[PDB]
């Protein structure tokens, strides 16, 4: 039984002076944390909106989450999405204009929270049109956050699909 544990980096806001284009319980963002005998490790980020914990199928693979003294049990998962809701069904509606910038609040492991400006790729799909945002963090950084200027989650670093 591997041990997850839930951390809370920052709180979940779209930041004016960011940092533009290249160069890279309650509610917020978590690094999701595996306990190891090496020592502690992140595999994922996740969101927490109204009671839900949102983050990527292969972050927590199904696996269950502790936060604080209580457990956390997955509700809803899709392992061809990627995505994987603990406590609720899946809480975040908010889509991309695909017209406008978006902040993405990275939280690469071992590092402080950053929001970072930047435009996602814009590629057609069977599907629909869907923006993709591509950068160098490091792996244990998926599950980041996605905000519009409304400072909505937009989607999850890991994809962004555009719905205008
Ligand atoms: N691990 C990265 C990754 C990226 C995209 C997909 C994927 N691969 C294919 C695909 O197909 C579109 C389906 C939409 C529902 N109907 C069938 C097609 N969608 C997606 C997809 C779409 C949206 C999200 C997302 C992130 C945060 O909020 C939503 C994550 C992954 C699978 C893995």
């Amino acid at each position: 039984m591997a041990d997850l544990e839930l951390e809370r980096a920052a709180d979940v806001r779209w930041e004016e002076q960011a940092e533009i284009s290249g160069s890279s319980l309650e509610d917020g963002a978590y690094r999701i944390k595996q306990k190891g005998i090496l020592g502690y490790s992140q595999i994922g980020a996740g969101v927490y909106k109204e009671g839900t914990f949102h983050t990527m199928w292969h972050v927590t693979r199904g696996a269950v989450l502790m936060h604080k003294g209580k457990r956390i049990e997955p509700s809803w998962a899709d392992v061809k999405k990627d995505l994987i809701s603990y406590g609720g069904g899946w809480k975040l509606e908010g889509e991309w204009k695909e017209g406008e910038e978006v902040q993405v609040l990275a939280l690469e492991p071992g590092k402080n929270p950053r929001a970072v400006q930047t435009k996602p790729g814009l590629f057609k799909t069977n599907t629909g049109t869907i923006g993709a945002v591509s950068l160098d963090f490091s792996p244990g950084t998926s599950g980041s956050p996605i905000v519009d200027k409304k400072g909505k989650v937009v989607g999850l670093y890991g994809i962004a699909n555009t719905e205008k």
